[PDB]
């Protein structure tokens, strides 16, 4: 129904291995939108591609304020493309590598609408598994949308598919193969709230051996310059065993995170 000939390619929003995500306009209405282009070719020559039909599959069903819209799909046998939402104030990526950390009241509104985010998610038991500032795009009112479902399945799950980037945020059950379930995106949560107000992950090491082991251990420290109250929330959503992690509702609902954001629930 849709194909390539509906739009005008615009400037580049990321490159890599796969393909590339394009600023798009379609045609007869001008709806401006992205375009997340994948190499038929290099999916399949990787295999990612059983992925893709997930990403879409869920993604396309989930409607939500702060999680990034999937509008359709074509394909055209070089490439497949995902028609997706614009985003336009870019990623929390990019955002904390301008200003190197965040302060309270930013971390906390950020938390809040991750966590409203991923109340929907678990709601339709779907658990999203790749929770990173990469994936968190920002609209145009500057608002957290969680984007990528490359990696989400229907909870519980194991993982039969390669782990091959970085380990920062995955937790112990998923980094080695677990059985694993919504509680995974909540300890996701607790790196991001620490890597949002220190400036790097908890976990960060040089390699992916000691990375991997500093999470095996829950082995972090906080600069003097962390709050009791967040020190509190991360400690909680920091523990090894899955089951002692919080519900959502109680991280909502944390003194320090009603105390200093702006959004509701
Ligand atoms: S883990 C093995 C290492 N290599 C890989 O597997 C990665 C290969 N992937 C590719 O080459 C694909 O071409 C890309 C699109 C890079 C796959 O990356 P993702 O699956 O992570 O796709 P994303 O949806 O996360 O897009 C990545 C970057 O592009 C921007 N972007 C995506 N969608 C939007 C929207 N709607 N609006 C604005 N920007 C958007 C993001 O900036 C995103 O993150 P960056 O900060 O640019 O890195
Ligand atoms: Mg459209
Ligand atoms: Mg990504
Ligand atoms: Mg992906
Ligand atoms: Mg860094």
């Amino acid at each position: 129904q849709w194909a390539l000939e509906d739009f005008e390619i615009g400037r580049p929003l990321g490159k890599g291995k796969f393909g590339n995500v394009y600023l798009a306009r379609e045609k007869q209405s001008k709806f401006i939108l992205a375009l997340k282009v994948l190499f038929k070719a290099q999916l399949e020559k990787a295999g990612v591609e059983h992925q893709l039909r997930r990403e879409v599959e869920i993604q396309s069903h989930l409607r939500h304020p702060n999680i990034l819209r999937l509008y359709g799909y074509f394909h055209d046998a070089t490439r497949v493309y995902l028609i997706l939402e614009y985003a336009p104030l870019g990623t929390v990526y990019r955002e904390l590598q301008k200003l190197s950390k965040f302060d309270e009241q930013r971390t906390a509104t950020y938390i809040t609408e991750l966590a409203n985010a991923l109340s929907y998610c678990h709601s339709k038991r779907v658990i999203h598994r790749d929770i990173k500032p990469e994936n968190l795009l920002l609209g145009s009112a500057g608002e957290l949308k969680i984007a990528d479902f490359g990696w989400s399945v229907h909870a519980p799950s194991s993982r039969r598919t390669t782990l091959c980037g970085t380990l920062d945020y995955l937790p112990p059950e998923m980094i080695e193969g677990r059985m694993h379930d919504e509680k995974v995106d909540l300890w996701s949560l607790g790196v991001l709230c620490y890597e949002f107000l220190v400036g790097k992950p908890p976990f960060e090491a040089n390699t992916y051996q000691e990375t991997y082991k500093r999470i095996s251990r829950v082995e972090f420290t906080f600069p003097d310059f962390v709050t009791e109250g967040a020190r509190d929330l991360i400690s909680r959503l920091l523990k090894h065993n899955p089951s002692q992690r919080p519900m959502l509702r109680e991280v909502l609902e944390h003194p320090w995170i009603t105390a200093n954001s702006s959004k509701p629930s």
